[PDB]
Protein backbone atom coordinates (compact mmCIF):
# COMPACT_ATOMS: atom_id res chain seq x y z
CA UNK A 1 0.00 0.00 0.00
CA UNK A 2 1.23 3.96 -0.33
CA UNK A 3 0.12 5.20 2.95
CA UNK A 4 -0.83 8.75 3.60
CA UNK A 5 -0.01 9.75 7.12
CA UNK A 6 -2.86 12.35 7.82
CA UNK A 7 -3.21 14.45 11.87
CA UNK A 8 -7.00 13.95 13.32
CA UNK A 9 -7.54 17.79 12.91
CA UNK A 10 -7.13 18.15 9.05
CA UNK A 11 -8.29 19.84 6.28
CA UNK A 12 -7.87 17.42 3.41
CA UNK A 13 -7.86 19.40 -0.14
CA UNK A 14 -8.66 16.88 -3.21
CA UNK A 15 -6.90 18.55 -5.94
CA UNK A 16 -7.72 17.29 -9.88
CA UNK A 17 -9.51 17.96 -13.05
CA UNK A 18 -13.44 16.90 -13.57
CA UNK A 19 -13.47 13.12 -13.95
CA UNK A 20 -10.23 12.76 -12.19
CA UNK A 21 -12.25 10.51 -9.59
CA UNK A 22 -11.86 12.74 -6.43
CA UNK A 23 -15.58 12.22 -5.38
CA UNK A 24 -14.86 8.14 -5.63
CA UNK A 25 -11.51 8.72 -3.96
CA UNK A 26 -13.43 10.62 -1.02
CA UNK A 27 -16.17 7.62 -0.78
CA UNK A 28 -13.30 5.33 -0.67
CA UNK A 29 -11.53 6.51 2.47
CA UNK A 30 -13.70 8.60 4.21
CA UNK A 31 -17.12 9.13 6.24
CA UNK A 32 -20.08 11.02 4.56
CA UNK A 33 -20.40 14.09 6.86
CA UNK A 34 -16.54 14.15 6.24
CA UNK A 35 -16.80 14.81 2.32
CA UNK A 36 -18.17 18.54 1.43
CA UNK A 37 -18.40 19.03 -1.88
CA UNK A 38 -18.93 22.22 -4.55
CA UNK A 39 -21.91 19.71 -5.89
CA UNK A 40 -23.19 19.31 -3.20
CA UNK A 41 -23.50 23.26 -2.20
CA UNK A 42 -24.32 23.72 -5.57
CA UNK A 43 -27.37 21.78 -5.17
CA UNK A 44 -28.29 23.51 -1.67
CA UNK A 45 -28.69 27.02 -4.15
CA UNK A 46 -30.23 25.10 -7.24
CA UNK A 47 -32.62 22.02 -8.52
CA UNK A 48 -30.80 22.06 -11.65
CA UNK A 49 -27.52 19.58 -11.71
CA UNK A 50 -24.34 21.71 -12.03
CA UNK A 51 -26.45 24.90 -11.62
CA UNK A 52 -23.37 27.43 -13.06
CA UNK A 53 -25.36 30.77 -12.49
CA UNK A 54 -25.24 29.70 -8.65
CA UNK A 55 -21.19 28.73 -8.58
CA UNK A 56 -19.99 31.97 -5.78
CA UNK A 57 -22.99 30.80 -3.56
CA UNK A 58 -22.22 27.35 -3.97
CA UNK A 59 -18.38 28.01 -3.02
CA UNK A 60 -19.50 30.73 -0.26
CA UNK A 61 -21.80 28.21 1.32
CA UNK A 62 -18.61 25.40 1.18
CA UNK A 63 -16.11 27.47 2.64
CA UNK A 64 -18.83 28.54 5.10
CA UNK A 65 -19.47 25.08 5.93
CA UNK A 66 -15.84 23.61 6.00
CA UNK A 67 -14.60 26.88 8.48
CA UNK A 68 -17.94 25.92 11.12
CA UNK A 69 -16.50 22.07 10.99
CA UNK A 70 -13.02 23.35 11.77
CA UNK A 71 -14.48 25.38 13.96
CA UNK A 72 -15.52 22.39 15.79
CA UNK A 73 -11.77 20.49 15.37
CA UNK A 74 -13.62 18.15 13.27
CA UNK A 75 -11.60 16.25 10.12
CA UNK A 76 -12.95 17.97 6.88
CA UNK A 77 -12.50 17.27 3.40
CA UNK A 78 -12.70 19.51 0.22
CA UNK A 79 -13.97 17.95 -2.69
CA UNK A 80 -13.94 19.91 -5.41
CA UNK A 81 -11.70 20.68 -8.37
CA UNK A 82 -8.89 22.88 -6.42
CA UNK A 83 -6.56 23.31 -9.64
CA UNK A 84 -6.76 27.17 -9.26
CA UNK A 85 -4.24 28.83 -6.73
CA UNK A 86 -7.46 30.81 -5.91
CA UNK A 87 -9.81 28.32 -4.96
CA UNK A 88 -6.84 26.36 -2.56
CA UNK A 89 -5.92 29.97 -0.33
CA UNK A 90 -9.15 30.26 1.18
CA UNK A 91 -9.12 26.71 2.59
CA UNK A 92 -5.51 27.27 3.78
CA UNK A 93 -6.09 30.33 5.48
CA UNK A 94 -9.23 28.73 7.17
CA UNK A 95 -7.34 26.01 8.29
CA UNK A 96 -4.48 27.82 9.53
CA UNK A 97 -6.93 30.29 11.64
CA UNK A 98 -8.20 27.16 13.24
CA UNK A 99 -5.28 25.03 13.92
CA UNK A 100 -5.98 22.41 11.46
CA UNK A 101 -3.11 21.46 9.13
CA UNK A 102 -3.82 21.51 5.55
CA UNK A 103 -3.34 18.35 3.07
CA UNK A 104 -3.13 18.32 -0.70
CA UNK A 105 -4.12 15.10 -2.24
CA UNK A 106 -3.41 15.71 -5.88
CA UNK A 107 -4.97 13.69 -8.18
CA UNK A 108 -1.89 13.80 -11.42
CA UNK A 109 -3.44 11.52 -14.00
CA UNK A 110 -2.80 12.01 -17.30
CA UNK A 111 -5.73 13.83 -19.14
CA UNK A 112 -6.51 11.07 -21.10
CA UNK A 113 -7.63 9.22 -18.31
CA UNK A 114 -10.09 11.66 -16.99
CA UNK A 115 -11.17 12.33 -20.38
CA UNK A 116 -11.89 8.73 -21.00
CA UNK A 117 -13.42 8.37 -17.36
CA UNK A 118 -15.67 11.84 -18.16
CA UNK A 119 -17.13 9.90 -21.29
CA UNK A 120 -18.54 7.23 -19.51
CA UNK A 121 -19.77 9.40 -16.67
CA UNK A 122 -24.17 8.38 -16.22
CA UNK A 123 -24.37 12.09 -13.70
CA UNK A 124 -23.17 14.25 -15.71
CA UNK A 125 -20.27 15.17 -17.97
CA UNK A 126 -18.50 18.41 -19.38
CA UNK A 127 -16.85 19.10 -22.53
CA UNK A 128 -13.52 18.28 -23.23
CA UNK A 129 -11.58 21.36 -22.81
CA UNK A 130 -12.60 21.62 -19.55
CA UNK A 131 -10.44 18.80 -18.08
CA UNK A 132 -7.69 19.80 -20.50
CA UNK A 133 -7.47 23.24 -18.65
CA UNK A 134 -8.31 21.56 -15.72
CA UNK A 135 -5.37 19.36 -16.12
CA UNK A 136 -3.02 21.96 -17.42
CA UNK A 137 -3.87 24.31 -13.94
CA UNK A 138 -3.17 21.19 -11.98
CA UNK A 139 0.35 20.22 -13.64
CA UNK A 140 1.12 24.14 -12.66
CA UNK A 141 0.45 23.92 -9.06
CA UNK A 142 2.36 20.74 -7.90
CA UNK A 143 5.28 22.45 -7.68
CA UNK A 144 4.42 25.12 -5.34
CA UNK A 145 2.15 23.55 -3.13
CA UNK A 146 3.98 22.81 -0.09
CA UNK A 147 5.37 26.74 0.11
CA UNK A 148 1.33 27.58 -0.64
CA UNK A 149 0.83 26.63 2.92
CA UNK A 150 0.00 23.02 2.66
CA UNK A 151 1.51 20.56 5.58
CA UNK A 152 1.78 17.36 3.64
CA UNK A 153 1.30 17.22 -0.02
CA UNK A 154 0.90 13.56 -1.65
CA UNK A 155 0.73 13.79 -5.23
CA UNK A 156 -0.48 10.08 -6.85
CA UNK A 157 0.80 9.95 -10.33
CA UNK A 158 -1.25 7.38 -11.77
CA UNK A 159 -4.56 4.98 -11.11
CA UNK A 160 -2.56 2.45 -9.70
CA UNK A 161 -1.11 4.90 -7.16
CA UNK A 162 -4.53 5.81 -6.43
CA UNK A 163 -5.57 2.56 -5.58
CA UNK A 164 -2.89 1.60 -3.29
CA UNK A 165 -3.67 4.73 -1.22
CA UNK A 166 -4.62 3.87 2.41
CA UNK A 167 -4.95 6.81 4.78
CA UNK A 168 -3.46 6.32 8.48
CA UNK A 169 -5.14 9.27 10.80
CA UNK A 170 -2.31 10.35 13.57
CA UNK A 171 -4.83 11.38 16.75
CA UNK B 1 -59.78 24.52 2.06
CA UNK B 2 -57.85 27.41 3.63
CA UNK B 3 -56.14 29.49 1.23
CA UNK B 4 -53.25 30.94 2.24
CA UNK B 5 -50.80 33.36 0.09
CA UNK B 6 -47.32 33.19 0.00
CA UNK B 7 -45.50 35.69 -2.43
CA UNK B 8 -43.38 33.78 -5.15
CA UNK B 9 -40.39 35.37 -2.56
CA UNK B 10 -40.92 34.65 0.42
CA UNK B 11 -39.02 33.54 3.78
CA UNK B 12 -41.46 30.77 5.13
CA UNK B 13 -40.85 30.24 8.64
CA UNK B 14 -42.27 27.21 10.30
CA UNK B 15 -43.36 27.22 13.85
CA UNK B 16 -44.29 24.44 16.00
CA UNK B 17 -42.63 21.93 18.70
CA UNK B 18 -41.07 18.70 17.53
CA UNK B 19 -43.85 16.28 16.74
CA UNK B 20 -46.34 18.96 15.21
CA UNK B 21 -45.82 17.57 11.68
CA UNK B 22 -43.84 20.88 10.33
CA UNK B 23 -41.47 18.52 8.07
CA UNK B 24 -44.30 16.15 6.92
CA UNK B 25 -46.77 19.56 5.98
CA UNK B 26 -43.51 20.86 4.22
CA UNK B 27 -43.07 18.10 2.01
CA UNK B 28 -46.96 17.95 1.22
CA UNK B 29 -46.78 21.70 0.27
CA UNK B 30 -42.91 22.41 -0.78
CA UNK B 31 -40.36 21.48 -3.32
CA UNK B 32 -37.82 18.91 -1.51
CA UNK B 33 -34.65 21.85 -2.24
CA UNK B 34 -37.04 24.77 -0.68
CA UNK B 35 -36.86 23.34 2.15
CA UNK B 36 -33.85 23.59 4.76
CA UNK B 37 -34.39 21.87 8.05
CA UNK B 38 -32.37 21.74 11.56
CA UNK B 39 -32.13 17.78 11.63
CA UNK B 40 -30.46 18.26 8.02
CA UNK B 41 -27.94 21.30 9.48
CA UNK B 42 -27.03 19.18 12.02
CA UNK B 43 -26.18 16.52 10.37
CA UNK B 44 -23.77 18.36 8.43
CA UNK B 45 -21.76 19.06 11.60
CA UNK B 46 -22.27 15.66 12.95
CA UNK B 47 -23.35 12.12 12.60
CA UNK B 48 -24.46 11.39 16.20
CA UNK B 49 -27.80 12.44 16.75
CA UNK B 50 -27.39 13.52 20.23
CA UNK B 51 -24.33 15.68 20.14
CA UNK B 52 -25.53 19.28 21.34
CA UNK B 53 -22.31 20.85 21.30
CA UNK B 54 -22.80 21.15 17.51
CA UNK B 55 -26.55 23.01 17.76
CA UNK B 56 -24.69 26.35 17.66
CA UNK B 57 -22.95 25.77 14.48
CA UNK B 58 -25.89 23.98 12.94
CA UNK B 59 -27.94 27.16 13.64
CA UNK B 60 -24.63 29.17 12.05
CA UNK B 61 -25.01 27.07 8.95
CA UNK B 62 -29.06 26.98 8.85
CA UNK B 63 -29.16 30.75 8.53
CA UNK B 64 -26.40 30.99 5.82
CA UNK B 65 -27.79 28.56 3.91
CA UNK B 66 -30.99 30.25 3.97
CA UNK B 67 -29.18 33.58 3.85
CA UNK B 68 -27.51 32.80 0.51
CA UNK B 69 -31.07 31.55 -0.81
CA UNK B 70 -32.90 34.60 -0.08
CA UNK B 71 -30.25 36.58 -2.29
CA UNK B 72 -30.72 34.64 -4.76
CA UNK B 73 -34.14 35.31 -5.08
CA UNK B 74 -35.23 31.64 -4.30
CA UNK B 75 -38.65 31.11 -1.87
CA UNK B 76 -37.44 29.50 0.96
CA UNK B 77 -39.04 26.99 3.79
CA UNK B 78 -37.58 27.40 7.19
CA UNK B 79 -38.35 23.60 8.62
CA UNK B 80 -37.16 24.05 12.33
CA UNK B 81 -38.84 24.38 15.41
CA UNK B 82 -38.47 28.11 15.34
CA UNK B 83 -40.43 28.47 19.10
CA UNK B 84 -37.80 31.24 20.76
CA UNK B 85 -37.54 34.76 19.44
CA UNK B 86 -33.79 34.56 19.57
CA UNK B 87 -34.60 31.87 16.72
CA UNK B 88 -36.49 33.95 14.80
CA UNK B 89 -34.79 37.76 14.96
CA UNK B 90 -32.03 36.63 12.21
CA UNK B 91 -34.75 34.77 10.27
CA UNK B 92 -36.61 38.00 9.95
CA UNK B 93 -33.70 40.13 9.41
CA UNK B 94 -32.36 38.14 6.50
CA UNK B 95 -35.74 38.78 5.05
CA UNK B 96 -35.95 42.41 5.52
CA UNK B 97 -31.93 42.06 3.78
CA UNK B 98 -32.69 40.65 0.71
CA UNK B 99 -35.87 41.92 0.17
CA UNK B 100 -38.31 38.82 0.54
CA UNK B 101 -41.82 38.29 2.53
CA UNK B 102 -41.19 37.00 5.98
CA UNK B 103 -44.56 34.72 6.55
CA UNK B 104 -44.70 32.32 9.89
CA UNK B 105 -46.82 29.41 9.53
CA UNK B 106 -47.81 27.91 13.06
CA UNK B 107 -49.04 24.79 14.53
CA UNK B 108 -50.58 25.27 17.02
CA UNK B 109 -51.83 21.92 17.76
CA UNK B 110 -52.67 20.68 21.99
CA UNK B 111 -49.53 19.66 23.46
CA UNK B 112 -51.58 16.14 23.57
CA UNK B 113 -51.54 15.63 20.08
CA UNK B 114 -47.64 16.33 19.77
CA UNK B 115 -47.06 14.04 22.27
CA UNK B 116 -48.59 11.12 20.45
CA UNK B 117 -47.27 11.61 17.16
CA UNK B 118 -43.81 11.84 19.12
CA UNK B 119 -44.77 8.46 20.74
CA UNK B 120 -45.82 6.72 17.61
CA UNK B 121 -42.74 8.54 15.19
CA UNK B 122 -40.22 5.36 13.71
CA UNK B 123 -37.57 8.05 12.50
CA UNK B 124 -36.52 9.43 15.59
CA UNK B 125 -38.35 10.86 18.87
CA UNK B 126 -37.79 13.42 21.52
CA UNK B 127 -38.34 12.84 25.16
CA UNK B 128 -41.54 14.09 26.35
CA UNK B 129 -40.07 17.52 28.14
CA UNK B 130 -38.81 18.65 24.88
CA UNK B 131 -42.42 18.64 23.58
CA UNK B 132 -44.09 20.29 26.65
CA UNK B 133 -41.65 23.19 26.78
CA UNK B 134 -41.50 23.76 22.66
CA UNK B 135 -45.51 23.41 23.27
CA UNK B 136 -45.63 26.61 25.89
CA UNK B 137 -43.00 28.48 23.99
CA UNK B 138 -44.73 28.22 20.71
CA UNK B 139 -48.12 29.69 22.59
CA UNK B 140 -46.26 32.04 24.00
CA UNK B 141 -44.76 32.97 20.99
CA UNK B 142 -48.10 33.79 18.50
CA UNK B 143 -49.27 37.09 19.43
CA UNK B 144 -45.98 39.11 19.06
CA UNK B 145 -45.43 37.56 15.50
CA UNK B 146 -46.71 40.30 13.29
CA UNK B 147 -44.67 42.93 15.59
CA UNK B 148 -41.39 40.68 15.12
CA UNK B 149 -41.83 41.59 11.65
CA UNK B 150 -43.51 39.17 10.16
CA UNK B 151 -45.57 40.28 7.34
CA UNK B 152 -48.17 37.35 7.31
CA UNK B 153 -49.15 35.53 10.42
CA UNK B 154 -50.91 32.06 9.58
CA UNK B 155 -52.50 30.12 12.86
CA UNK B 156 -53.09 26.61 12.23
CA UNK B 157 -55.18 25.62 15.51
CA UNK B 158 -56.10 22.26 14.62
CA UNK B 159 -54.65 18.79 12.44
CA UNK B 160 -58.12 19.48 9.96
CA UNK B 161 -56.81 23.54 9.62
CA UNK B 162 -53.75 21.91 9.04
CA UNK B 163 -54.51 19.37 6.16
CA UNK B 164 -57.10 22.35 4.56
CA UNK B 165 -54.28 24.22 3.61
CA UNK B 166 -54.08 25.67 0.23
CA UNK B 167 -50.82 27.82 -0.74
CA UNK B 168 -51.69 30.20 -3.29
CA UNK B 169 -47.99 31.85 -4.65
CA UNK B 170 -49.92 34.62 -6.36
CA UNK B 171 -47.80 38.14 -5.24
N1 LIG C 1 -10.30 4.49 -9.86
C1 LIG C 1 -11.14 4.55 -10.92
N2 LIG C 1 -11.01 3.74 -11.99
C2 LIG C 1 -11.86 3.82 -13.04
N3 LIG C 1 -12.89 4.69 -13.11
C3 LIG C 1 -13.13 5.56 -12.10
C4 LIG C 1 -12.24 5.54 -10.93
N4 LIG C 1 -12.67 6.49 -10.08
C5 LIG C 1 -13.75 7.07 -10.65
N5 LIG C 1 -14.02 6.54 -11.86
C6 LIG C 1 -15.15 6.96 -12.72
O1 LIG C 1 -14.91 8.23 -13.33
C7 LIG C 1 -16.08 9.06 -13.23
C8 LIG C 1 -15.73 10.36 -12.52
O2 LIG C 1 -15.32 10.07 -11.17
P1 LIG C 1 -15.65 11.16 -10.03
O3 LIG C 1 -17.09 11.55 -10.18
O4 LIG C 1 -15.21 10.65 -8.67
O5 LIG C 1 -14.72 12.35 -10.60
P2 LIG C 1 -14.53 13.77 -9.85
O6 LIG C 1 -13.04 14.03 -9.80
O7 LIG C 1 -15.37 13.75 -8.59
O8 LIG C 1 -15.19 14.75 -10.96
P3 LIG C 1 -15.90 16.18 -10.69
O9 LIG C 1 -14.77 17.13 -10.40
O10 LIG C 1 -16.48 16.44 -12.05
O11 LIG C 1 -16.87 15.97 -9.57
C9 LIG C 1 -17.13 8.28 -12.45
O12 LIG C 1 -18.08 7.71 -13.35
C10 LIG C 1 -16.34 7.17 -11.80
O13 LIG C 1 -17.12 5.98 -11.60
N1 LIG D 1 -51.43 15.39 10.02
C1 LIG D 1 -50.89 14.32 10.64
N2 LIG D 1 -51.65 13.32 11.15
C2 LIG D 1 -51.11 12.25 11.77
N3 LIG D 1 -49.78 12.09 11.93
C3 LIG D 1 -48.90 13.02 11.46
C4 LIG D 1 -49.42 14.21 10.77
N4 LIG D 1 -48.36 14.96 10.42
C5 LIG D 1 -47.25 14.31 10.84
N5 LIG D 1 -47.58 13.16 11.46
C6 LIG D 1 -46.63 12.20 12.03
O1 LIG D 1 -46.05 12.76 13.21
C7 LIG D 1 -44.67 12.42 13.26
C8 LIG D 1 -43.82 13.69 13.35
O2 LIG D 1 -44.08 14.50 12.21
P1 LIG D 1 -42.92 15.43 11.59
O3 LIG D 1 -41.63 14.65 11.63
O4 LIG D 1 -43.46 16.05 10.32
O5 LIG D 1 -42.84 16.49 12.79
P2 LIG D 1 -41.83 17.71 12.95
O6 LIG D 1 -42.68 18.86 13.46
O7 LIG D 1 -41.03 17.84 11.68
O8 LIG D 1 -40.89 17.14 14.14
P3 LIG D 1 -39.39 17.64 14.50
O9 LIG D 1 -39.51 19.08 14.94
O10 LIG D 1 -39.02 16.72 15.64
O11 LIG D 1 -38.59 17.48 13.23
C9 LIG D 1 -44.34 11.63 12.01
O12 LIG D 1 -44.31 10.24 12.35
C10 LIG D 1 -45.48 11.95 11.07
O13 LIG D 1 -45.77 10.90 10.15
MG1 LIG E 1 -16.93 14.87 -7.91
MG1 LIG F 1 -38.99 17.63 11.35
NA1 LIG G 1 -46.26 38.55 3.10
Amino acid sequence: SMKLTIPELSLVVLIGSSGSGKSTFAKKHFKPTEVISSDFCRGLMSDDENDQTVTGAAFDVLHYIVSKRLQLGKLTVVDATNVQESARKPLIEMAKDYHCFPVAVVFNLPEKVCQERNKNRTDRQVEEYVIRKHTQQMKKSIKGLQREGFRYVYILNSPEEVEEVVFERQP
